[PDB]
């Protein structure tokens, strides 16, 4: 809804840096608003769902394991690590590293995975291969945050974004498991609750993943609708602001709020 439209640019206006919108039908692919549709952002944390559906898909392939388990050191460890750095111990199975990625943004978690694949040029071949042409992954983490005005590494576009999701989620691409195991994991997300999940009603559906990095970066991929139905895509990309975190995450829920009122 252009009312939508006009909070995105209150949103600009507020943060004083650029906002990325998008709003997908589900079912159809239709594109129903947009803003900076192709420009590119950085997807910081939102590479995550990315990433465990290039797992899944290996899976699907029989040439990954779930529960295949994976072992790895202090020497591993990077700053965020959540779950990761409680598992020295006894290591932990592709399943887990998905779901602590995904559910609480564990960015060890996320290097493993990587390595796993082949790295940020396998997740890109990947990408590239189901018909996203624009999105990259150049870097691993924590570096991928950096968010360099004007950089083109480790960044995506709205529009491809939401495209690529809506293939992941709803395409022929992964099995019917492998989809719906996804969408558990988004769905069960710990750690977004300030940005779209403040601003939903009682009996909604959401499966999501946010995102942070550095000059002032933020963003979420979200699949949601009513009555315990996912029925669109959002893609919410900022970056270089100078406003506090919860500044930040107020825009977003504000976005989140009109995109409600007008649905
Ligand atoms: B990710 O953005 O690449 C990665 C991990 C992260 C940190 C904070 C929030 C999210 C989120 O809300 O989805 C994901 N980014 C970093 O590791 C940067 C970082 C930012 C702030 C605290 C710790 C790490």
């Amino acid at each position: 809804h252009p009312e939508t439209l006009v909070k995105v640019k209150d949103a600009e206006d507020q943060l004083g840096a650029r906002v990325g919108y998008i709003e997908l039908d589900l079912n159809s692919g239709k594109i129903l608003e947009s803003f900076r549709p192709e420009e590119r952002f950085p997807m910081m944390s939102t590479f995550k769902v990315l990433l465990c559906g290039a797992v899944l898909s290996r899976v699907d392939a029989g040439q990954e394991q779930l529960g295949r388990r994976i072992h790895y050191s202090q020497n591993d460890l990077v700053e965020y690590s959540p779950v990761t750095e409680k598992h020295l111990t006894d290591g932990m199975t592709v399943r887990e590293l998905c779901s602590a990625a995904i559910t609480m943004s564990d960015n060890t978690a996320a290097n493993l995975l990587l390595t796993t694949i082949g790295g940020p040029k396998e997740l890109t071949a990947f990408l590239h291969n189901m018909g996203d042409h624009v999105t990259r992954l150049d870097r691993w983490e924590p570096e991928l945050n950096e968010a360099i005005p004007n950089d083109e590494r480790d960044t995506t576009m709205p529009a491809a974004m939401a495209t690529t999701l809506r293939k992941l989620l709803t395409g022929e691409l992964l099995t019917l498991a492998s989809r719906q195991q996804l969408i558990d994991w988004m769905e069960a997300d710990k750690v977004a609750g300030p940005l779209l999940r403040s601003a939903l009603p009682a009996g909604w559906f959401i499966a999501d993943k946010s995102g942070a990095g550095e000059r002032g970066s933020r963003g979420i991929i979200a699949a949601l609708g009513p009555d315990g139905k996912p029925s669109r895509i959002v893609v919410i990309y900022t970056t270089g602001s100078q406003a506090t975190m919860d500044e930040r995450n107020r825009q977003i829920a504000e976005i989140g709020a009109s995109l409600i009122k007008h649905w």
